[PDB]
């Protein structure tokens, strides 16, 4: 994640399961870039299994 | 914040005590204002003392 990011690429589709959702949904939060300028896409079909809070994401 | 983020300025002084220090750095990282993009200050002359760990700050 953070060459990637060094390498200015916005967009990007996660390919990944439901168990690796939960740990992508934190590490999100850890590396601390978070910018409205990312898209993210969860290729599972489970959203409302996990913690979902409108105020932590600013706009992404 | 959001205005503040919003002026185009990135430069801070949060001046507080021991205990609003902590609600005001859990609650910055609680929405994740933790990339380069923000300089944070505490006057408070505890930082040592007060629960930090530097493998959090990666962004900021």
């Amino acid at each position: 994640l953070k060459e990637m990011k060094k390498s200015k690429e916005f967009y990007v589709i996660f390919d990944c399961s439901h168990e690796t959702a939960a740990e992508i949904l934190k590490q999100i939060l850890f590396m601390g870039m978070m910018t409205e300028y990312y898209h993210y896409f969860f290729t599972t079909l489970d959203l409302f299994a996990l913690d979902l809070e409108l105020y932590r994401y600013s706009g992404v």
